[PDB]
């Protein structure tokens, strides 16, 4: 209406339903748009995220449409603290999900969340769009089993430096190549090898990476080229894609159109 662009969703449109967690920039709550269509609610919590940076890409995000992408509806603008409306995921967070031992996953199960996540990726790679903080933990499963990557770019909208330095105490150290590590070289290649220590988590069943490690020992470890081993419940086949996306020299890792015709010879093959 009136007062709205496109990006923009009237608050007094939501209704408020469950409190479903808290992350980085606050509480998610479950809720209704106009009484009918499942939404998740992020309130972001005052001073955490550079807000006019983060609504000017939330008009690019807003195009940003795949099956495997957790879609962005709009923002909460007007006000404070401002909301992120996005598709709800009825199952949470992935690596939560993994860690239920109930689920009893099959390995093709497994595969298929691979796969899921690199469709998204491939779809991301496509528009030069790069995710930035690949990992499980934002990764999100739906009612249906299916698993989509959520909070693609929103790294760079944090004000907290802990998370944002390379050896900031918040750093994703586990999931970042060397060269990202030894002097913050960013590219499609760094989401390559992000993807593979995904990989890594999900057959491990949500086990941290390097788990025995420190994020200083992690970073020398991978530095001198060593790397992460194969999980038990990873085929032959398996750990050779997810291994190929650790190659030290960035230009030998994959794309991620590669990355999905392997999975998917895998998926034929076993
Ligand atoms: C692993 C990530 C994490 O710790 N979270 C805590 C806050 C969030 O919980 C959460 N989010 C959603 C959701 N759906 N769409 C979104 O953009 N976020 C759904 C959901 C369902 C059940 C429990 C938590 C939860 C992520």
């Amino acid at each position: 209406g009136l007062g709205y662009g496109s990006w923009e969703i009237d608050p007094k449109d939501l209704t408020f339903l469950k409190e479903l967690g808290t992350g980085q920039f606050g509480v998610v709550k479950y809720g209704k748009w106009r009484g009918q269509y499942d939404v998740a609610i992020k309130m972001i919590k005052e001073g955490s995220m550079s807000e006019d940076e983060f609504i000017e890409e939330a008009k690019v995000m807003m195009n940003l449409s795949h099956e495997k992408l957790v879609q962005l509806y709009g923002v909460c603008t007007k006000q404070r603290p401002i909301f992120i409306i996005t598709e709800y995921m009825a199952n949470g967070c992935l690596l939560n999900y993994l860690r239920e031992m109930r689920h009893r996953f099959q390995t093709q199960q497994l595969l298929e969340m691979c796969k899921d996540v690199c469709e998204a990726m491939e779809y991301l790679e496509s528009k030069q769009f790069l995710h930035r903080d690949l990992a499980a933990r934002n990764c999100l499963v739906n009612d249906q089993g299916v698993v989509k990557v959520s909070d693609f770019g929103l790294s760079r909208y944090v004000l907290d430096d802990e998370y944002t330095s390379s050896v900031g105490s918040k750093f994703p150290v586990r999931w970042s190549p060397p060269e990202v590590l030894m002097y913050s070289k960013f590219s499609s290649k760094s989401d390559i090898w992000a993807f593979g220590v995904l990989m890594w988590e999900i057959y491990s069943l949500g086990k941290m990476p390097y788990e025995r490690f420190t994020n200083s020992e992690t970073a020398e470890h991978i530095a001198q080229g060593l790397r992460l081993y194969r999980p038990h419940l990873a085929s032959e086949k398996v750990y050779t894609i997810m291994y190929s996306c650790w190659h030290e020299k960035a230009d030998e890792r994959p794309t991620f159109k590669i990355l999905l015709s392997n999975i998917l010879d895998v998926m034929d093959e076993e």
